[PDB]
């Protein structure tokens, strides 16, 4: 149970010694789909630098003519986009790839033409859908998206956007060679799309990039994925889901530790899903809440003045504000930031209350994992109060939206899931097992919360696509870690 929680801290670990990072995110048939439109001059001779990912793209059309649909239609749109673009672009110029032909590629062409317009016909994300359709529409083939994803350069200056994560979208007009100087170990924002997109189109090549692309395709899960590096990501989700649980791992992991500790102090404690590419509330509380519960304390405050604002925590709704809940209420002392870990607790209860019982969380597709998260908060906001560590109406408001979720939940049970994934199932059971020492629940809700809290362990004894991204992608440490922590909070029940 604990080695199995240790070996997510050493596979952390051990791509401690590597110096571009770590990845867990699996690759997307976007990314690999921009990375396979590179071409390069060598020898006077323009050739595709990666034929790799165009084998990769050719490898998973569907039979409909589209690519893999994941989670949302909006995957499935920009799968067949990006990979049918890919494919005009390599019709228009074979080039030195002999594989594919000027036919098969035309077949596999109209295939995809014919998927994607059902698709639209179908179709009622926001900036990727409009681009790869005018990108498409450049090169032949003919609501729709012009509905809602129309309401929107800012990349010259040092300051990194979330839009060098998406760089591919804004090929119409954008100076890469004035980009170029977003450049960190080779990549822009960890993104394979976007450094292929400026690969594609740099007046100057640029060598390092290409390292860093051939270190990103032979070292992923030719498919690229999402964001590489996921070193601080995939690294201390895993660890605080295993220390919210109580996994003790302090005594490989030395590496780890070690390496978190050196991403803090250079970060000044504001850390992103990897060194220098951004910052995410919810990952940098994440990781103060794994340097807390790793033995070394470091204070909450530099998160705090960087991702707090009124009744609510930002993320650069749910899943950033409760992270922040509970990465304080873990904190050397919870009771001196009971103001934010209030407001938290009662922004969350709001949005509850206000939308039904049903929220969703930025990084997931689960409303289990927005569940299992407010269980959480919940749960040790409580034991706090009890243990008079952590000093009405919203109390009790609380209470009874505790037992609502655990109801509501109970009433959800398949099992869990709406497409068998372990993870939900893992939200959902670790929504339960916080709810089931409240002492207001009466013996047959307890009932009920232990049957399904059974029934959910049962079904997590790996993983989808739930973790949102310009194309939702799944990571196995993420679901590994999720499994190990539900499982030992229900082996916590009497």
């Amino acid at each position: 149970l604990q080695e199995s929680a240790a070996a997510l801290v050493r596979q952390l670990g051990e791509r401690v010694e590597d110096r571009r990072g770590f990845g867990f995110m699996s690759p997307a048939i976007y990314d690999t789909a921009w990375v396979s439109m590179i071409s390069k001059t060598i020898d006077d001779q323009k050739t595709w630098l990666f034929a790799e990912c165009f084998q990769y793209i050719l490898s998973h059309q569907l039979e409909d003519g589209g690519w893999a649909m994941y989670a949302s239609e909006i995957d499935a749109i920009l799968n067949t986009s990006a990979s049918l673009l890919s494919l005009k672009r390599h019709l228009s110029n074979p080039y030195q790839i002999t594989s594919i032909t000027q036919e098969d590629l035309s077949a596999r062409i109209n295939r995809a033409q014919n998927a994607l317009q059902k698709l639209l016909n179908e179709w009622n994300f926001e900036i990727l859908v409009p681009a790869l359709l005018r990108y498409l529409e450049d090169e032949g083939i003919a609501s729709g998206r012009e509905r809602l994803l129309e309401i929107e350069q800012y990349l010259y200056l040092p300051i990194k956007v979330t839009a060098l994560h998406s760089l591919e979208a804004f090929i119409g007009a954008i100076e890469f060679d004035k980009v170029s100087h977003h450049k960190v170990s080779g990549a822009f924002m960890a993104s394979p799309s976007s450094t292929a997109a400026y690969m594609m189109h740099a007046t100057q090549w640029d060598d390092e990039c290409e390292d860093y692309l051939r270190h990103v395709i032979a070292h992923a899960s030719g498919g690229v994925p999402s964001a590489f590096p996921s070193t601080i990501f995939e690294s201390v989700w895993p660890l605080s889901t295993l220390l919210k649980v109580g996994y003790d791992l302090n005594s490989f992991i030395e590496k780890i530790r070690s390496y978190l500790h050196d991403a803090y102090i250079a970060e000044k404690g504001i850390l992103g899903f990897t060194p220098f590419v951004g910052a995410d509330a919810d990952d940098t509380a994440t990781t103060i809440l794994v340097l807390n519960l790793l033995n070394q304390p470091v204070s909450v405050d530099a998160m705090l003045k960087e991702f707090e604002e009124e009744h609510h925590f930002k993320t650069y709704s749910f899943s950033a504000n409760c992270n922040v809940l509970l990465a304080l209420l873990y904190s050397q002392e919870p009771s001196l930031y009971s103001a934010q870990i209030e407001k938290a607790i009662r922004f969350l209860y709001k949005q509850f209350t206000d939308s039904e019982m049903d929220v969703r969380d930025k990084w997931n597709l689960s409303p289990y994992y927005s569940w299992m998260l407010m269980t959480q908060a919940i749960t040790r906001l409580t034991t706090l109060q009890k243990t008079s560590k952590l000093s009405d109406s919203i109390s009790k408001g609380l209470i009874s939206l505790l037992f609502r979720i655990a109801s509501t939940v109970v009433k959800d049970q398949k099992s869990w899931g709406t497409r068998a994934s372990k993870e939900e199932t893992a939200y959902a059971v670790l929504i339960l097992t916080y709810a089931f020492y409240l002492d207001e629940v009466t013996e047959s809700l307890r009932h009920d919360i232990k049957i399904a809290i059974e029934n959910g362990c049962s079904f997590l004894s790996d993983s989808e696509w739930l973790w949102v991204e310009k194309v939702t992608y799944k990571s196995e440490v993420l679901s590994e870690a999720y499994i190990l922590a539900a499982l030992k909070r229900a082996a916590d029940l009497p």
